């Protein structure tokens, strides 16, 4: 049998062309090789993978009918709201709407509790030893990637509450013995297809919403009202409300990490309107507000994807990859010097004519939130060290002292932050590892956690993070492990031996699982699963990443159809196209330490690697 057994009834009814590209990228996955070949190959795997998926994995959540009717030439800038960014569509991507799938819902109401989700976080996510990720991968890596998750991403959370309690079994073993929660808002769709769905609070667009902020209240109150800044203090820190809470975008459940980035691209904002008024002297503040927002926000999808991203997945096959969809393969030469010619392989994403949406509305989806669950990249503890000291045996900056990084979370954290500053706290989080996706390895500080809410104040109820996260993909009815792969057009596993060669992994796993492959968490599966190569997450997860981070770029106006300097002004536009990686970020506002200590190419890598 040519075709996996699971994927033959799909194969049987798909089109002769996408049984051409199904049979192509199946040649490759039978013999786990897509990523074992030169570059043009696994480009065409990868094209060719994102192109079923893309006609496959697109699934509207509620009515697509949206009727409200608007011109585009109206709302030339990024609203507040999300709204009237689609031509065709003046809600998608904007706040309180729909959750998308990639997938069908498979319920799971029934098993909520099985296997129990302490048992779960207890025996296969609780830190035991360290793993971090050499090199590759630092703790401003770590906080990027939550700087942007816990902004492009909340779901509408019950008024109500629930609770669970540690079964005897792992109760000792528990730093809290149970806790409530709010349940995951539920919403009918009245609509044909899917009948539940979930809100995203937040924008979907990329529209630096961890900044300029998601709600009439703080959007405002972040402003200066002139010449279009945004409120930062004289520490270059955030200022910070009565309560303790960031005057910045409303990031809940945030740290330390996050909230230097968020400062970091204050001071981007702030700059280039200087450089935008400096070319048009006679802008109103609104107007330098709009433009610079337009820019900074590109700034940041451009750094997360050929910067951020190349450096998570640090492999020639996706630098190529991740630079295509920015620039196009033509390269950065031709993009910059031309403009986008050809379509969207040759010119790239950015810059296409029209934006597109595949056919279904564009949203964040519920899979996305789950592969991007990533909690086990904070390190335990921080070492702090000093911008100025003498270089040390191994030439870093010396080490002053270890903190704790539970002392950095929170309300909590922004108070030891105030006291260590940004040069200190950025230079210590370069110097640093960040954690492994990998079993084992899910921080104690999260499995006795304060959460927040909306407006960033603390909860009085603590969770178990861990617990509380395999909960949120059942209790969503996002398919397990095993049955989210073969929707992805993924070989499944058959016995655990399938997944990770672990040998600890599997007894335990067996342990609480059984031998039924199908009962495997999709978090538990996502962190064990063997990766390739200079993968920091699983192929699994990527396969997500591959339709959902080109779609960011391609649905949005901004990125297509409007991605020009009548949009983003002349000054706007070259400080885009000038602007590569966030070393060029921290360079502009702090080029002290990047030209004392920065030595790797990407400022996401460990600050000393060797390239
Ligand atoms: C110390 C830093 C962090 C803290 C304190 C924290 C805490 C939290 C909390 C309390 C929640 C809500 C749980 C719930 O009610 O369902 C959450 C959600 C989430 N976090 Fe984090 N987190 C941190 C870092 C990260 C990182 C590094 C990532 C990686 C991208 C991440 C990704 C997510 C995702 C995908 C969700 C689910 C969002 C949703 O349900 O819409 N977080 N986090
Ligand atoms: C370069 C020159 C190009 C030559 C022309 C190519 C034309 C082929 C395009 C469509 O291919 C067909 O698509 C059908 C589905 O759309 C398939 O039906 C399959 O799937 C249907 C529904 O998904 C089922 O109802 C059918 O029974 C089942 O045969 C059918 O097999 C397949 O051949
Ligand atoms: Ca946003
Ligand atoms: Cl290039
Ligand atoms: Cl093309
Ligand atoms: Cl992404
Ligand atoms: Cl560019
Ligand atoms: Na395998
Ligand atoms: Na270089």
């Amino acid at each position: 049998g040519s075709v996996h057994p699971d994927l033959r009834d799909v194969f049987s009814k798909m089109s002769f062309f996408d049984k051409i590209g199904f049979l192509f990228i199946h040649a490759f996955d039978k013999r786990n090789l897509w990523h074992k070949v030169p570059v043009p190959i696994g480009l065409l795997y990868l094209n060719t993978r994102r192109t079923l998926l893309e006609k496959y994995n697109l699934l509207a959540v509620g009515r697509s009918s949206h009727g409200a009717l608007f011109d585009p030439k109206e709302f030339l800038y990024r609203t507040e709201d999300g709204k009237y960014n689609d031509p065709h569509n003046a809600e998608a991507g904007s706040q309180n709407t729909f959750f998308g799938r990639n997938m069908e819902p498979v319920d799971q109401q029934d098993e909520l509790m099985s296997p129990d989700p302490f048992v779960v976080a207890t025996k296969l996510l609780a830190r035991r030893e360290y793993k971090d990720t050499g090199k590759q991968f630092n703790i401003l890596a770590a906080a990027w990637i939550q700087f942007m998750v816990h902004d492009w991403m909340d779901h509408m959370e019950d008024t109500g509450q629930i609770g669970i309690t540690a079964p005897k079994e792992v109760a000792n073993e528990c730093p809290l013995k149970s806790f409530k929660f709010h349940p995951t808002k539920e919403l009918p769709t009245n609509s044909d297809g899917i009948k539940i769905g979930h809100y995203n609070i937040r924008t979907a667009w990329w529209d630096g919403s961890a900044v300029y902020g998601n709600n009439e209240e703080r959007a405002e109150k972040l402003r200066t009202y002139v010449d279009g800044k945004l409120v930062i203090g004289d520490d270059g820190l955030l200022l910070h409300k009565e309560n303790g809470v960031a005057l910045s975008g409303d990031i809940r459940n945030s740290w330390a990490g996050v909230s230097i980035l968020q400062a970091l691209f204050v001071k981007e904002h702030n700059a280039v309107c200087d450089a935008i008024k400096e070319e048009h002297p006679n802008l109103s503040d609104e107007e330098l507000y709009r433009y610079a927002k337009l820019v900074t926000s590109a700034v940041i999808a451009k750094v997360h994807t050929i910067d951020w991203t190349v450096e998570l997945l640090k492999t020639k096959t996706m630098r190529a990859a991740m630079r295509a969809n920015w620039y196009g393969l033509l390269g950065k030469k031709i993009k910059d010097t031309f403009g986008h010619i050809g379509g969207p392989i040759l010119g790239g994403l950015v810059g296409l004519k029209k934006p597109n949406n595949h056919g279904v509305p564009y949203s964040l989806t519920e899979e996305f939130t789950s592969v991007y669950r990533m909690h086990s990249l904070i390190p335990s503890t921080l070492k702090l060290r000093d911008p100025t000291g003498q270089p040390d045996a191994n030439n870093s900056p010396p080490c002053l002292e270890d903190i704790d990084i539970g002392e950095m979370i929170g309300l909590k954290g922004e108070e030891q932050l105030s006291k260590i500053g940004f040069e200190k706290q950025a230079l210590s989080m370069g110097y640093q590892a960040c954690g492994a996706l990998e079993l084992w390895n899910y921080p104690s500080f999260f499995r006795n956690l304060i959460p927040q809410n909306l407006d960033g104040t603390n909860r009085s109820d603590r969770i178990d993070l861990a617990a509380l996260e395999v909960y949120r993909d059942r209790e969503r009815s996002v398919p397990r492990y095993n049955e989210f792969r073969r929707r992805l057009f993924l070989i499944p596993i058959k016995s655990w031996e399938d997944l990770t060669s672990d040998k600890d992994a599997i007894e335990t796993i067996r342990a609480i699982y059984g031998d039924d492959v199908e009962k495997l968490d999709l978090l538990v599966g996502l962190m064990a699963e063997k990766k390739i190569k200079g993968f920091a997450i699983s192929e699994t997860a990527f396969n997500i990443f591959i339709l959902m981070a080109s779609r960011r770029l391609e649905a949005d106006r901004f990125f297509t159809s409007n991605f020009n300097e009548e949009t983003y002004t002349k000054k706007g536009m070259q400080w885009v196209k000038t602007t590569e990686g966030l070393r060029d970020v921290i360079n502009r506002h702090y080029p002290e330490i990047t030209a004392k200590w920065m030595k790797s190419s990407s400022a996401f890598s460990v600050w000393d690697a060797d390239y």
